[PDB]
């Protein structure tokens, strides 16, 4: 599935927000607005045994152009809460649920 990263209207926020995906099915949050913007994945909010150092982007890495994305596989059951660095402050987080 893919979600958007900043709303065109200026917000800060991934669009969907909250949203599920089936275990195995990727995940690409691709920059639209408001970027720079990066995905990373809390580690005390995700399924026991994920290695949040596999699924999330380094908090020094940026998508810093407009047709940039990151693309993360989820498998682990369960809901996994991220957020983009330079903008956590500002309330830009997601959840996902893998079923
Ligand atoms: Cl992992
Ligand atoms: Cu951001």
């Amino acid at each position: 599935v893919e979600v958007l990263l900043g709303g065109g209207d200026g917000s800060l926020a991934f669009l969907p927000g909250d949203f599920s995906v089936a275990s195995g099915e990727e995940i690409v949050f691709c920059n639209n607005a408001g970027f720079p913007h990066n995905v990373v994945f809390d580690e005390d909010e995700i399924p026991s045994g994920v290695d949040a150092a596999k699924i999330s982007m380094s908090e020094e890495d940026l998508l810093n152009a407009p047709g940039e994305c990151y693309k993360v596989t989820l498998t682990e059951k369960g809901t996994y809460k991220f957020y983009c660095s330079p903008h956590q402050g500002a309330g830009m987080v997601g959840k996902v649920t893998v079923n």
